[PDB]
């Protein structure tokens, strides 16, 4: 009946929404925090006993990094978790162009360098290990809809060092029968998303201008096409993926499409503006009908050498073998995402 | 595209709280500023944002930021090829000696290898002749001092993995200005604080424990060895002696302290006078408390797991050297920084709680 | 006008032969060599312009390592290649098993380095990139038999490496239009491959068996079944992918399969003796009909946990397009190996 | 009973040479060896129970890496010794300035991933550490003679990763109890010392041009001057500093200089010519009086951007404590290598 979780990348979205998860089910919750000059605990900051004394009740975290083979073995044998998940990740694609051996030291060995900590441990008949696997994978995609069995087309340093990643988890799992599996999950956000990624980007953005505090700003390419739902449904799905009688590797996304150009329309709508788009290529612009005020610019250094077009998940073998289902459609995402910066942006200009 | 009077500065770890003071101190004397920033899953800018041209916006005008990392070669190419700096501060590094323990092998790849990647990055650009290049030794190097007080000359003898990988870094940054004539210099600094100072830093900590204490949200805190004894400064006065470094015609390797020490204790005793406490000690070794005399409320408690394997009981720095070479004088003295970290804190404290 | 190869690997099996290939063809060869306590040049000290003085000529040896980046970059800069071979890996499967975080540091990230170096030194328009690919991407087959657009499924953390090498090398051409290609080559021996390495395992014993300095040898997996080349004809099959108007990806391969059985039927047949085997799995020996003297037997220290249990290349794709044809197959390269060693032990008997 | 020795860096000069010293005295002698395309174990395939099967009896050898800390940590425990020797280095100062990275993370940070493997085994408190300091520590020499209190001055590469090591041997120590010493350890040579070190390098050199194999050879700096001892002698002290009841550091050195160019001089004397020298600086030859020929010049590119002018250590600690000395000396160690060199050249030209 003991249940002890150790994420990795517990300081991010994801980690913030499973712990608050796993600690509402009773788990013992552990994270790997990376020493920062400055704390970067914000997301989880609430989840201490008492937060005014940041003193630690069922949630307890550790110093460590990914790359360091030795701490990651040290805390593994010290917490003795039942659950792993490694959501540890430079998970930015913009940003692995230009840091493409980090990420592959990160993204890519580090997931390895878990795995060994494990085997190294004497717990490989006592985990089971999630690995946080992307629809980065698919990439080119091969298929329409992709699912488990789509071949992976990665596009990126990152993807392909969550490909690295992927394929030796499935050797663990193989070699040494360990309980390892991908979430094979699709773009998920909520107002906890980085800043820097296109959702939260956009409804930061209009939440400013909505305030007055910003007049325009830039994106890449709007005509990107994703399956976007929220990280807070999607973090169950990991859960249910170590609950599971068998280690599987599942896709988790919606199956429903939309461009970035349409997020930004729905976006600004919640901010009473219409956005009309006038130009093509990097000098089309999106335009408030009701003010006449250019409110969207394109700047080409947010594009990616290699784009990835097009994503839609087809979830049905979750569906069907773990019983989930994503609970917020896009429209509602969107909005949530919007409304939440613009309360975020009224307390702090600077945010 | 160099020239005489463009001055371009480079800093790694310009996001932490050295960074952040020289990164104000260049800007004024009219350098473009690039900095070195890691990926972080939150934005880690705090320090810094205020510098943005447009910091509602976060547009930047002179101080330009890069995504990159000590561990990552190529980024570290790009990132001086693309700026072509006239001066690199490299203070990008783990810096904490006490995680630096259970945290080994990062801290040599960041702090060690990571400074041999930078100077290898400047030689690869075909900078050597182009550049001069700071690199930000510490007084942690002689750790177990072999003289008192400690100068450019005395032996080093680190004591933790962080003291190691900076031995590295000190030594490997000699060899490139002994084997390629590249303008690099070691500052060898003591310790020194300010209201940015890292939260975990003993300074910090009383600081921060002191003002919620005084505000009601804490009723006491932990600390480790108690006895130990510091040279503390102020971090503004310091990344001054950084710059002035780099001004000089030669490249030296240069002590930077106040040549006064203090130990934990007096710390803690002069944080609390601050908020009208005086602090009475009780008990020996992990079983010693700090009391408060005018109420009788414990404040202060001893924990072991805050106690370093190797401590580094004593550093006291002697700079005549950059005192007569540079001009260099530290402004701010050690009662001054006390009273500024309590009150900067208890401010702090008041407005958030949770910080 | 310049022929300026720059091999990495250049001690190993293919180097050496490649190395003669394209000096033959008048291309100035260019190699990095791992410092060792020993020299390791033995396959190629031939072609020193002065074998006894170590003088070179027209091959030219550079102290590196693919963990090396700056190294990398020194050396790229310096000799300014117009074809690059990286052919330098720790390339044995069962190996990897216990070395897998320096086999990703080489082989995966290594690949990175090298093709991050070439950008570096601003070559991206001025180079033609080979990556050494392998069949071993196949791992448990998804299709027989296996070609270019044959999904891939790793084995081991060999498999796993060159995985991210081959779709880096892919995300280097297709971002910035590097003349990349992967050579997907199948299993290729010859004399002077690594002697732990199956074939050559075999041929040396039955060497030594042959000349009395051996009676017994133990193999893993007899059943394993492979495509096996000659290392020679493979190497032409390398630069022809260099000479392709476009960077495509190409399997290399004789598309016959035989057993480990059968590679060690063949041997002994070469010193007039014929095996004839008897037990199952671990037991399994095989016997001289001649003499009734046991020469094989099966230790499972040699299996691999995730074994590879068949592969068959189809290199139609490169007979239509690289006028490839191999002219050595299966049974005279068993001839050719057991020759070798026969008079390389009797020289050596320590060899 | 029970005498277990891990020795990294087992197939290198000191290796061989300490191999054989410890199993003459009954230890079960376990080595890590690096994998390679051709094998590398030349110095000990001589301690194999049967040579010519390469069948193990007591010297038993493990593939692995210094830069690997999973097979690290995975073959102390297997091996679980009782002494660990950390020999295992890129030792070479001319190559470690173009090879900057990869030394440090072979010399230095191995030497901690190495510390931590027998910490994160559970052998902090069993195992007896013993690393391979270098006289380069010294450097631009502060004191002459050198001993243990004379400050450290590293001028390479090599030198830098090695004051690393030193440093984080005495922090395990200091901190955690290990017992771990720093032999100090001024050069040493033998007939099985790397060919491109200075003295195997004339040796190798001069027994060419007696056996009529090699008319010249170009050196670097002539003038630098070492102290040089037999490397047979110096693995004794290597056990005897670990057989010491308290871990403590020393000096083990000859205590006599001699110049490059006297090891020159005294080589050809061993072959019956005496070099006249003529010319300054890269202009310098070194011509056979007897006979009028040149067999000697220099080249820069041997020189070193900061050399390491003089070495003389002082192991005054070592005699005292350790009852060591020294029993080869200089023209005996010149004498012993010409000679064996001769043998070796005598049986292949191109050796
Ligand atoms: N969100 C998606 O749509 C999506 C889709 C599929 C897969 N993924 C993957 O799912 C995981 C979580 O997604 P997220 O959106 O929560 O990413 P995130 O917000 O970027 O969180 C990333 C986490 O990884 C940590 N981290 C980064 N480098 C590390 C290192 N070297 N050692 C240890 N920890 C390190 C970060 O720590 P700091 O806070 O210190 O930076 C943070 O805790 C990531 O692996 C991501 O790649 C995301
Ligand atoms: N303060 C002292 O008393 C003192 C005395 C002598 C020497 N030093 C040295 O002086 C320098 C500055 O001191 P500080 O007090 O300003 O330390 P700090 O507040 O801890 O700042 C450290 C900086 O290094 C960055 N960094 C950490 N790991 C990095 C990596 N892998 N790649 C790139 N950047 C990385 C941090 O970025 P994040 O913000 O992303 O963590 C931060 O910007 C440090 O090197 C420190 O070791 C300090
Ligand atoms: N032979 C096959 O059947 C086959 C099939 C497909 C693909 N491959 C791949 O094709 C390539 C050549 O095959 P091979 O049979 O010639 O392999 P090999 O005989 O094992 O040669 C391997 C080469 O890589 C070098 N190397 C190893 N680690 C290195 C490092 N860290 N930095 C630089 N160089 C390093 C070795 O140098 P040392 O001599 O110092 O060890 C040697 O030169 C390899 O990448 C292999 O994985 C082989
Ligand atoms: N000889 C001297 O005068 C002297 C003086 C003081 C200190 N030292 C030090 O004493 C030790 C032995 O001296 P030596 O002359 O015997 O040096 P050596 O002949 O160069 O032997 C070096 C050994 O280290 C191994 N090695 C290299 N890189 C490795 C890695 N990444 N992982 C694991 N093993 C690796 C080599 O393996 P390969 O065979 O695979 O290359 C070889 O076994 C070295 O640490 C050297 O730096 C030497
Ligand atoms: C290093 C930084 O890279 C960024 O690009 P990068 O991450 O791609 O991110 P961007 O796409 O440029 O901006 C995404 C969102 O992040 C916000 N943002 C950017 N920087 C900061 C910051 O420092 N603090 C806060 N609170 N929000 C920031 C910005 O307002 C926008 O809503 C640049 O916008 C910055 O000027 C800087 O150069
Ligand atoms: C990972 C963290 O390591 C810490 O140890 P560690 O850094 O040595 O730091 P400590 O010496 O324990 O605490 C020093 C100061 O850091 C503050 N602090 C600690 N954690 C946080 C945080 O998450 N956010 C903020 N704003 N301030 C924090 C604490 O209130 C105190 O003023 C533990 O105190 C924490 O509970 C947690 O385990
Ligand atoms: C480290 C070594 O790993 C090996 O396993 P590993 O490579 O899988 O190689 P094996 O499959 O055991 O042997 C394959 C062939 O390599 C030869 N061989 C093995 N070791 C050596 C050697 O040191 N020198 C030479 N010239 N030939 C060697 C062996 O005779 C056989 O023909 C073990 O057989 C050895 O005893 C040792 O443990
Ligand atoms: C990579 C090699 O670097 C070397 O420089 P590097 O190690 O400094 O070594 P050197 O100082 O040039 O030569 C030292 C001694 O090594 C021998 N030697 C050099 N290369 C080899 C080899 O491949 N095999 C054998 N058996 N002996 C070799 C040489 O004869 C001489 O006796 C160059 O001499 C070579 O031409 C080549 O470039
Ligand atoms: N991050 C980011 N993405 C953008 C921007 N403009 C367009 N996009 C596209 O939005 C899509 C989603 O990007 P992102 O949020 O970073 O998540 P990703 O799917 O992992 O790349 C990608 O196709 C981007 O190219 C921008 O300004 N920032
Ligand atoms: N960080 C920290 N240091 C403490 C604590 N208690 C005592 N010290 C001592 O205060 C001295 C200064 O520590 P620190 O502020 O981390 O700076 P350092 O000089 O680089 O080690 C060291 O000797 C510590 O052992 C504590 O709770 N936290
Ligand atoms: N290397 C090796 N392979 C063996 C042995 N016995 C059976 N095999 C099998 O032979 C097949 C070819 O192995 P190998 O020559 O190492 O090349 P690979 O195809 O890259 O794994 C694999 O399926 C091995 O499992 C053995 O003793 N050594
Ligand atoms: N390796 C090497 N060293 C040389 C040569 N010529 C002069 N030397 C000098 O001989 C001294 C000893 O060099 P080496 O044998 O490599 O051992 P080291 O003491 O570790 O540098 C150094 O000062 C070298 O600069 C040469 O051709 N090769």
């Amino acid at each position: 009946g003991r249940n002890v979780a150790l994420i990795t990348g517990i300081t991010g979205q994801d980690g913030s929404y499973l712990a608050e998860f796993l600690l509402e089910k009773g788990y013992e919750v552990h994270g790997i925090v990376r020493r920062s000059s400055s704390f970067n605990t914000g997301r989880i900051e609430h989840l201490y006993k008492n937060p005014q004394a940041h003193i630690e009740g069922n949630m307890k975290l550790h110093y460590g990094d990914l790359t360091d083979s030795t701490c990651l073995v040290k805390i593994i044998n010290e917490v003795k978790p039942t659950e792993i998940y490694n959501l540890g990740a430079q998970s930015h694609v913009k940003i692995s162009f230009d840091l493409a051996e980090y990420t592959a030291d990160v993204d890519g060995v580090g997931t390895l360098r878990l795995l060994d900590a494990v085997k190294t441990c004497g717990l490989i008949n006592s985990v089971k290990f999630y690995q946080a696997s992307t629809s980065e994978l698919y990439g080119k995609v091969q298929e329409i809809p992709q699912k488990e069995t789509t071949p992976f087309y990665p596009r990126s340093p990152y993807g392909a060092a969550k490909l690295y990643a992927y394929w030796i988890v499935v050797n663990f799992r193989e070699a040494y029968n360990l309980f390892a599996v991908n979430g094979i999950l699709f773009n998920h956000e909520s107002p906890r998303r980085g800043a820097n990624f296109v959702t939260r980007k956009i409804s930061r953005s209009v939440a400013k201008i909505y305030l007055g505090q910003l007049e325009c700003f830039s994106l890449g390419n709007l005509d990107a096409k994703r399956d976007w739902g929220h990280a807070k449904d999607y973090v169950e799905a990991m859960w249910l993926m170590l609950q599971n009688d068998e280690p599987e590797d599942f896709v988790i996304a919606t199956g429903e499409v939309h461009s970035v150009r349409e997020f930004v329309e729905k976006s600004f709508l919640h901010i009473g503006k219409t956005i009309v788009w006038e130009g093509k290529n990097e000098n089309e612009v999106g335009r408030c009908k009701e003010t006449g005020k250019v409110h969207v610019t394109v700047d080409l250094k947010y594009y990616r050498p290699t784009e990835v077009d097009f994503l839609q998940g087809d979830c049905t073998k979750a569906k069907q073998k773990l019983n989930w289902k994503p609970r917020v459609a896009f429209d509602e995402l969107v909005r949530e995402m919007v409304h939440a910066d613009v309360e975020l942006m009224r307390t702090n200009p600077n945010a």
